[PDB]
DNA sequence: AGGTAGACCTGGAC
DNA sequence: GTCCAGGTCTACC
């Protein structure tokens, strides 16, 4: 799932958990745990506390319990939902929270890419996963400003430096590649080879693009066909390790 | 010093 | 077999 995405199961699922006192954690793939080590410590210390919030950083749900935040990842496949303790199981459940009320929180992910990690809540923001995390996209503390900062910095190209969660927190491939599209500029162009105007709006187009997601494409997954804007044929390469699309006409 | 390219994970799809 | 994939996690200068 994308920002987006996480946003709107950030929205969607906390009235459905709030309020509900943790009575059991059951861990079928202990690797998902990160945090603490022993996935039995994890399961031990969430069990007596209540849900009191859900907030989002980037990507990254952060539950916020009674004394602890959990804070986990969906990566692609990661997914959550609340039902019975009195039905089957769905395939590929890693995780499950089984509260006071009959009722679960259920993490099912096919790939098993999620992380969770568990922390007094204090702690949360000082450490991993959230502690080096960039300021979110479609705030002020995100500006060309501080993008322009970081692009003249590195030597790498400006795909992989939207890519850098410490850059911007959670601007997915598909954001990526569409935001470039829309600003005109080629994602292997070094990140230091923008100019003012450039980084302006590349900014631009990475906020209203994830806005308007927030609340189609016009290159991401398009390869062969024709761009939309143009007709020219979307190409697809790697760059910064990652499939990316883009108008070879249209992109400079 | 620390910026940075590769590698790790995992299973379904080509 | 071979191929992705996010936010790490090494090594590597
Ligand atoms: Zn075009």
């Amino acid at each position: 799932p994308e920002l987006p995405e996480v946003e709107t199961i950030r929205r969607t699922l906390l009235p459905l958990i709030v309020g509900k006192t943790i009575e059991d954690v059951r861990i079928f793939w202990p690797n998902i745990i990160r945090h603490p080590r022993d996935s039995e410590a994890f399961a031990a210390r969430m069990i007596g506390q209540t849900v009191r919030g859900l907030e989002r950083r980037g990507k990254f749900l952060k539950f916020l319990l009674d004394r602890d935040a959990l804070i986990s990842h969906l990566r692609m496949e990661g997914r959550y939902a609340v039902a019975s303790a009195l039905e089957p199981l769905e395939p590929h459940t890693h995780v499950v929270f089984c509260f006071t009320d009959g009722s679960e929180l259920r993490y099912r992910d096919v790939r098993k890419f999620g992380t969770m990690h568990v922390y007094a809540k204090e702690e949360a923001d000082r450490r991993p996963p959230l502690a080096e995390l960039g300021p979110e996209p479609l705030s002020p503390a995100f500006s060309p400003a501080v993008l322009a900062e970081r692009a003249v910095k590195t030597k790498r190209s400006v795909k992989a430096l939207l890519l850098d969660c410490t850059v911007v927190a959670g601007f997915g491939n598909i954001y990526v590649d569409e935001s470039l599209f829309r600003a005109g500029i080629l994602p292997g162009r070094p990140a230091a080879s923008l100019s003012s105007k450039e980084i302006e709006r590349l900014h631009e187009e990475m906020v209203a693009t994830i806005g308007e997601a927030v609340m189609h494409l016009y290159v991401y997954g398009r390869q062969g066909n024709p761009c939309k804007r143009c007709g020219t044929p979307i190409e697809k390469t790697v760059v910064a390790g990652r499939g990316t699309h883009y108008c070879p006409r249209c992109q400079r």
